[PDB]
């Protein structure tokens, strides 16, 4: 019965136009919408090299995932700006970035507290429990701490829906092994990752040079290092979460839980938190 | 080209039903949504008396409303629960309350920062600006206090669409044009008058009209020119940028309504004003 199109923005309506990043296919500008008076963050193609037709329905395919996946802890999109010219998805934008950022970025932030951290996870794991429990299912297939964004208040927003897929019925660490040896479990693997990479702040595989050989590791049963150097002892429930990581990032897809399982047994831990 | 269909809750999803707040035809209850995980605000209509289907009419409209207006600073809504037994419109759960809750509560809240209040009027400001530049306009018509909701951070969320109108109960926060029933443009004008005896609620933390115990009387008092006191008392003398505030304040709430400024007006003067804050 209910429905909502997606508000379609004219061009002169962005202003003041600067770069947040740029990559192969997407860049990420920052910009004042004249009329709402917010400062909005548009993720658009170059607007130098000429628009082809099989990226502009990619856009258009996005924008429609993110629209049908509002939700508090998804990236929320305003509107579609959609021009002979300009193609770009109009979002919501973010002042503390990224969460790599938060994680790695050490003399900027010494301390990250615990209960911080664990709203975090939390946060992630209800975003992408939302999106596993729409009809058909949303898979994410791109988790990333390079992906989880953070507003004004640290709370979280996951982004970049370029790889997601209905059910139907770049780095490889974040990969679950069956994605390459010669996916529906794939998003909580990520997770698992995401979830060591919170914990330790350390670059997953950081000393192992060679992708390629992550990903024989990987495929062998390695994963990232759990020890006292990585995993500190002064981590709440650290028994626990290691024993949630380990189940999470399984060589066996059937030995993962759903992320509705790993809310219920994630509450436990957070319950002890403010 | 896109578009998006507001989800459909079955009744069974939503758990632990506790009671917020109850009226006349507005009931809240907070729940738990057995799937997402996350605690939602419902907003049904009594459980106990039979749903009329003019009753019910009403509410799919507020929830289109809502579905179509979501803004960072409006209330998101999640779905809608449509049952025989059971109409509600389920939104996220604000656990702050309203802002007369943090205005009027001198105790819970001793000293509320300045910077903190005038990011409040800002972020009404935003939220009222982009319902009104919609295609067709909306208009709130129903903005109080009591109807703008706080988040765990203390970030505005516009709520209750109920009056809502597109363009093309207290009585105080009501221009005096309004009072009475051909129809015009002046209808425009509403939700900046609105706005103004809620920046002066805000600057103030009084009750408008606190002495006025008829309400009658408001209504006369008001129809003549009389406003919320403006003296050394009620707005005090610390208020940054004081003079400013006042004379936009008068402004929004003129008598004629020709002299009230839009919300993009509002937000070009208030700009000023938000400069000098962190």
């Amino acid at each position: 019965a209910i429905c909502s199109a997606l508000p379609t923005i004219p061009y002169h309506k962005l202003a003041d136009l600067r770069y947040l990043s740029r990559g192969a296919s997407g860049t990420v500008s920052s910009a004042r919408h004249a009329d709402w008076r917010v400062q909005v963050a548009v993720k658009h193609l170059h607007i130098h090299t000429p628009l082809l037709d099989s990226e502009r329905k990619d856009v258009l395919r996005e924008a429609e995932i993110l629209h049908k996946a509002r939700f508090s802890y998804i990236l929320p999109i305003l509107g579609i700006c959609n021009e002979p010219e300009f193609l770009g998805i109009v979002t919501e934008y973010m002042p503390n970035g990224s969460l790599n950022e938060l994680l790695h970025r050490k003399t900027e932030y010494p301390d990250v507290a615990w209960p911080l951290r664990f709203r975090i996870l939390h946060e992630i794991a209800l975003g992408v429990n939302y999106l596993h429990n729409m009809t058909p299912p949303l898979l994410h297939h791109n988790l990333k701490t390079q992906n989880i964004l953070l507003d004004n208040e640290f709370h979280v927003k996951i982004a970049d829906f370029g790889l997601s897929k209905w059910r139907m019925m770049g780095t490889i660490i974040y990969m679950p092994p069956e994605n390459y040896e010669p996916s529906i479990k794939h998003d909580i693997y990520s997770y698992a990752v995401i979830t060591w990479e919170v914990l330790s702040r350390k670059q997953p595989f950081e000393d192992v040079t060679n992708p390629l050989q992550i990903m024989y590791s990987v495929s062998q049963g390695h994963r990232p290092v759990i020890n006292e150097e990585s995993l500190p002892y002064d981590i709440p429930h650290r028994a626990r979460m290691i024993s949630l990581i380990e189940s999470g990032w399984a060589q066996n897809p059937d030995e993962r839980p759903s992320f509705l399982k790993c809310l219920i047994e994630l509450e436990p831990v957070l319950r002890t938190f403010e």
